[PDB]
């Protein structure tokens, strides 16, 4: 497989989760800036970052567990990133998440962990672009605290510290000052009661781990040892398997779960076997199997842990793996064991049954996973439109179940919806596998996509009729998806010729117009006004300017507007058959997509012609 390109694309997924205000230097044309008014309600900018996975809900526990694995990545394999030349954009990726957490981290001793409310957020189906509902901010402080959030946070900055050291020892600086905040608060507090914005989400079952790997990430970007002290002195209190005195080792790497990855770092910083043998029985239940236990395997090769994200479970092992298989403490005889196992599990998720589990990538690649910007409906459906406007490279879908079954479907969000915890841990094993095997990367590799569906159109049906007078129904639909937006400035042009009107020596001006119905507080349906005269060409012009038209439901993306030209009562000449505008008008109430009542966004026409 071609590694180097699952890599790049991998590292790209991240840029499309982008919330805030987007870089000038962004290679897509479908996200834009969102969450603009994120940390409004207190009064801080806490814009950015990025949404958790499907949604747009802005969870920092999974959010900073994920740059955390990214910088780990960077630092464990720079000659990897370099070669393949994804360097920058990694950084970027990191530096993105953290610019955030820095922000929510505006004065000693409070931290914001969340802005957005599940609830509310997953209510609404659409693009990041144009949502409505209100995002509020969750902090904590010293009365109600946040170990597992603020220490995750902690582990996050400080490990972008290390990774950003020689090129930018300012903004490691910074990142250092923020993460010795936060893990001062949360090792003060040693309590998640006061994290409850996430509860049904990201609720968190453990923090002593955090700390961990916290402190770890902090001795090696300040060399405190004070730090590796800390560090150690929580494993008597990380969980343990169950009536055995032994630290787990049953499950994984995670979000909710770092002492895997604090264990793993703490056997090569300090060699101890304590921690050498915890992290080789986590290792060896996940391959060989260990004092007559293993993890369940699929028939068709993939490590399962859980019905949830069993990709991400798997590949954030499979990093794990590869990490502690290159360091020199490895018991030798199980380097091979645990190398292969990173490359079967990595190959799972790129291709070993046939088919790609990586959104844009390889072969049948999955089509429909659960998140709303990529899907891109307009109406607040999941259904429609019936294949997602755009393509999120990169992203690891959640994976099959424990018999390799698996269902591509937008409403699958068990076994399909993306998420950054997602690809993390996927982010690093991929970066080992194409220093072992290659693939090269797309060069100069961009997600700018071609316009599939008319962005703003109108539909048109004759609504009434008479031998003085034409009525005509019409409606304008936001569709917009490069990037998703708000039309404020749509208007539309209905053209007639009226060279009978001149017959019957009356003023085309003076013609009454008039519209009986209209959605939309500011429609505004104009006189009979001159266009060519020199054709007997007059248009009337409706400006829906003002009107906050966006794809996000189906009453929220049109404007229906119904407007009657007409000519004396009593009189017989109007004519619209010569009219360029009733050509082809659909004989009645019923509308349908009409391309000769041109539509004009800030008075450019972007859809239909003029005659
Ligand atoms: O031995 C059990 C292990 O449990 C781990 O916590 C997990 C929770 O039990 C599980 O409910 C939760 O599931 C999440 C999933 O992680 C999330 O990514 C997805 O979006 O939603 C699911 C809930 O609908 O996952 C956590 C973490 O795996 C403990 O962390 C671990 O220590 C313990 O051994
Ligand atoms: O929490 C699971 C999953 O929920 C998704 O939103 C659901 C919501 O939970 C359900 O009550 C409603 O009927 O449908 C929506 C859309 O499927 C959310 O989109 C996911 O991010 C989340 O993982
Ligand atoms: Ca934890
Ligand atoms: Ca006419
Ligand atoms: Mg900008
Ligand atoms: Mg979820
Ligand atoms: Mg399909
Ligand atoms: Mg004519």
């Amino acid at each position: 497989y071609n590694y180097g390109e699952a890599l790049q694309k991998s590292i790209m997924f991240y840029e499309f989760q982008r919330s805030g205000d987007l870089p000038a230097d962004k290679r897509d044309n479908w996200r834009d800036d969102s969450g603009m008014k994120d940390g409004s309600d207190v009064g801080v900018d806490l814009t950015g970052g990025w949404y958790d996975a499907g949604d747009h809900v802005k969870f920092n526990l999974p959010m900073s567990y994920t740059s955390a694995m990214l910088a780990w990545s960077l630092y464990e394999d720079k000659d990897a990133y370099d070669k393949s030349g994804q360097t920058k954009y990694i950084m970027d990726g990191i530096k993105w998440a953290n610019d955030y957490f820095i922000k929510c981290n505006p004065t000693p001793g409070v931290y914001y962990y969340q802005v957005g409310d599940g609830g509310k957020d997953h209510s609404w189906w659409g693009p990041a672009e144009v949502m409505q509902m209100e995002r509020p901010s969750f902090k904590v402080d010293a009365s109600k605290p946040g170990s597992a959030v603020c220490a995750s946070t902690a582990a996050s900055l400080a490990s972008a510290a290390v990774v950003f050291k020689s090129s930018d020892p300012t903004y490691a600086e910074k990142c250092i000052s923020h993460a010795k905040n936060l893990f001062d608060m949360a090792d003060k507090a040693k309590s998640d009661a006061g994290y409850t914005a996430a509860s049904g989400y990201y609720s968190s079952s453990s923090f002593y781990d955090d700390l961990s790997w916290a402190a770890v990430w902090l001795y090696l970007a300040t060399n405190d040892s004070t730090y590796l002290d800390k560090a150690e002195s929580y494993v008597p209190n990380w969980g343990k398997e169950q009536q055995t005195d032994i630290i787990a080792y049953k499950w994984g790497q995670c979000w909710d779960d770092v002492h895997y990855g604090a264990e793993l770092l703490l056997a090569k910083l300090t060699n101890k076997q304590l921690y050498k043998d915890s992290i080789e029985m986590n290792l060896d239940f996940w391959t060989t199997g260990v004092n007559g236990t293993r993890v369940s395997y699929t028939p068709k090769g993939l490590a399962w842990l859980f019905q949830w994200g069993s990709l991400r479970h798997a590949t954030t092992q499979a990093f794990l793996a590869g990490v502690y298989a290159e360091w020199e403490g490895c018991t030798p005889s199980k380097v091979s064991v645990y190398k292969d196992f990173l490359k079967s599990q990595i190959d799972y998720a790129l291709g070993s049954t046939g088919r790609s589990f990586v959104v844009g990538y390889g072969v049948n690649p999955p089509q429909h996973p659960h998140h709303r910007t990529a899907h891109g409906s307009w109406t607040d459906q999941m259904t429609s439109p019936t294949y997602h406007r755009h393509t999120i490279y990169g992203a690891l879908v959640g994976g099959p179940d424990n018999a390799d079954g698996y269902t591509d479907e937008i409403n699958n969000y068990v076994n399909n919806e993306i998420a950054c915890d997602y690809n993390a841990g996927f982010t690093g094993a991929l970066a080992k596998m194409y220093k072992h095997s290659g693939g090269d990367p797309i060069p100069n590799f961009k997600a700018i996509e071609k316009i599939t569906n008319d962005e703003v159109i109108i539909k048109a049906g004759l609504n009434s009729t008479g031998p003085n007078y034409t009525e005509i129904k019409a409606v304008v639909y936001n569709q917009t998806g490069w990037p998703a937006r708000v039309t404020d400035k749509i208007s539309f042009k209905y053209f007639m010729d009226l060279s009978e009107i001149v017959a019957a020596g009356i003023d085309p001006l003076s013609l009454v117009t008039s519209s009986n119905y209209s959605e939309g507080k500011n429609t505004k349906v104009s006189g009979v006004l001159p266009w060519d005269v020199s054709n007997n060409v007059y248009y009337v012009n409706v400006d829906l300017t003002g009107e906050n038209i966006y794809p996000g439901g189906q009453s929220a993306c049109r404007r229906e507007v119904q407007f009657r030209i007409a000519a004396p009562q009593g009189t017989t000449y109007w004519n619209p058959k010569n009219d360029f505008s009733y050509d082809g008008l659909p004989t009645t109430s019923t509308v349908n997509t009409v391309t000769n009542i041109p539509v004009y966004d800030n008075g450019v026409k972007v859809f239909g012609n003029e005659p």
